[PDB]
């Protein structure tokens, strides 16, 4: 069976189409607003070269501190969202925000080269510029497979957004209080997925899109996983501090 819609599961897709469209600027117009991108000659990839310069670190931290607050703006128009505590609602955005950067991020991705294109060349972002930031190829591999898995499912806006916000109001992080009220929120917004996916979605791949949208989210997990251990490792060079923000200590901290 094939249910219509209802008129509340088209309000919710409405909604979350407008948050995006307000938070999420496809023109990359902020970006010379960030501490500017530095590229040094590291063709070696020299851990020990990288870490004693990070000479990107600035330019990412400044951009991925600017997309924290993009995200907080849109969770808090998710429908439901801001019927949870403040509590949840911190737990919730603290630990999906490296997840809804790496999914909102796959916008500006191309299969052309392998890269994050935000306009000028100056804003475009390969594996080499992300090692000089303190990174390694354990975390970049897989979130490059991770990007062009998610750009070959060719999703429609509108599960796209619906994805990053199923991420967002996840039952199952460590810190919640009322999992049982979050799961509610959450469940809302996979049967509109569900229903809009068998509904609106043309084959070839009608069905076991849903499937594979939801194995994403466990990519996500080993990828926010790897993330934290990087980001330690990072936080033990002297002076790091200097090259993140308030926010980005904080949220990962
Ligand atoms: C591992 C990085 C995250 C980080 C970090 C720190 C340095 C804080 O550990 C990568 C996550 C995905 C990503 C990237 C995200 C790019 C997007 C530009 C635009 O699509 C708006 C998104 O909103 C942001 C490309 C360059 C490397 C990264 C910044």
């Amino acid at each position: 069976l094939r249910p219509k819609l209802s008129e509340e599961q088209q309000r919710i897709i409405a909604i979350l189409l407008d948050a995006h469209h307000k938070t999420y600027d496809p023109t990359y117009s902020d970006f010379c607003q960030f501490r500017p991108p530095v590229r040094v000659n590291d063709g070696g990839g020299s851990v020990t070269l990288e870490l004693s310069q990070l000479s990107m670190l600035p330019h990412l931290a400044d951009l991925v501190s600017y997309s924290i607050q993009k995200v907080i703006g849109f969770a808090k128009m998710i429908p439901g969202f801001r019927d949870l505590t403040s509590e949840d609602q911190i737990v919730l955005l603290k630990s999906s925000a490296i997840e809804v950067i790496m999914l909102r991020s796959n916008e500006s991705f191309t299969m052309d080269d392998m890269s994050w294109t935000c306009g000028n060349q100056d804003y475009k972002y390969r594996v080499s510029d992300v090692t000089k930031a303190g990174h390694s190829l354990e975390l970049i591999e897989p979130l490059i497979k991770f990007q062009v898995g998610l750009k070959k499912l060719n999703l429609h806006e509108e599960e796209h957004v619906l994805l990053m916000a199923i991420c967002i109001v996840s039952p199952d992080r460590p810190g919640v209080q009322d999992a049982a009220l979050i799961e509610a929120i959450q469940d809302r917004l996979s049967n509109t997925l569900q229903t809009y996916i068998r509904c609106r979605h043309p084959p070839p791949g009608s069905h076991l899109l849903y499937a594979k949208m939801i194995q994403k989210l466990a990519d996500l997990r080993s990828l926010n996983e790897e993330h934290s251990k990087q980001y330690r490792c990072l936080s033990f060079q002297p002076e790091c501090s200097m090259k993140l923000t308030p926010l980005v200590l904080e949220v990962f901290g």
